[PDB]
């Protein structure tokens, strides 16, 4: 048995969340999920370094940011999650959100992930389309957001001793530093 | 055997290279390698279409754009790639460059990929640093072009109706477009 679930109280799922999102933070070596508000990132095998610096966030967005969680579940097992954001985001506190989305018709999709083993079986697009719908039910549009420093080639060169030196175009030119690559 | 090897005629892999690369491309769901000029990209599993776009220019990369070619192989077997390109880059036809960073200063680095089913054994490394080492020696500083686009979420979304409508330093906003969907 298997389908997309809503999660009446989403902090009473945390644990199973949190291991879930370690899975995917070793599978994709530390690229995902984000850590902004993180100096040091732990090694992706680090799952205690992981939990120290990532739970508190979880906490916070399962019992307030989030307004509405879903998953995908198969027999009782969270193998996919997607939630949604729309009540009243002026007063969210978003960190990336600008003024322009602080309106009545914006609607904000996140927390978009897919177990690492359950890849290309349609998990992802089924939670997806099951979000955007949901949304513009809502009468909101979606949104989301994503950060281009994860690029798997520009991540990769980074902590390679490359630097972002320019941008220009549908491209960004890294260059190699002796210093950097040694700093290792 | 295994190791990095120098390919004389990197022409002469041909054939082999587009094998890898196709498996690549499926294995990135079309991701990589990237086909920026192609308006519409081959399916990922479709191997006739992306022979179509993107053979003709491999073809022209290995005898015209790199200067050198080094695989990574277990005996005969191709299992990692990277190029460079230091030799009169200001007529290699190369447009994913600015003028300014045209000069005899500087050493390119690119057709830099692993065999999907060899990734965190140190073959990446390996063949990048390789790169790196003999840039430095001919006297060139190693660049490298990326493709921001590519970040895997936003290649995910913009293929489910998903467009750009604002940019930052360090994220990019992304609308669904309904009416474009």
């Amino acid at each position: 048995m298997e389908g997309v679930k809503k999660i009446k109280n989403p902090s009473t799922v945390k644990d199973e969340l949190l291991e879930l999102m370690f899975r995917i933070y070793r599978s994709t070596n530390g690229k995902y999920p984000a850590l902004e508000w993180v100096k040091r990132k732990p090694n992706p095998n680090d799952f205690n370094g992981f939990r120290e610096v990532y739970e508190p966030f979880l906490k916070f967005r399962l019992s307030q940011e989030f307004d509405e969680l879903y998953t995908y579940q198969k027999d009782n097992r969270i193998i996919g999650t997607i939630a949604l954001v729309y009540k009243r985001i002026k007063e969210k506190g978003i960190w990336w959100v600008p003024e322009e989305l602080m309106n009545e018709k914006v609607g904000l999709i996140e927390f978009f992930v897919v177990d690492p083993e359950f890849q290309g079986k349609g998990i992802g697009s089924t939670l997806l389309e099951f979000a955007v719908k949901r949304l513009r039910s809502l009468g909101k549009d979606p949104y989301v957001v994503t950060f281009p420093n994860l690029e798997a080639y520009s991540y990769y060169y980074m902590k390679k001793g490359f630097r972002e030196i320019m941008r220009y175009k549908e491209f960004v030119i890294l260059k190699f530093n002796h210093k950097k690559f040694q700093l290792e």
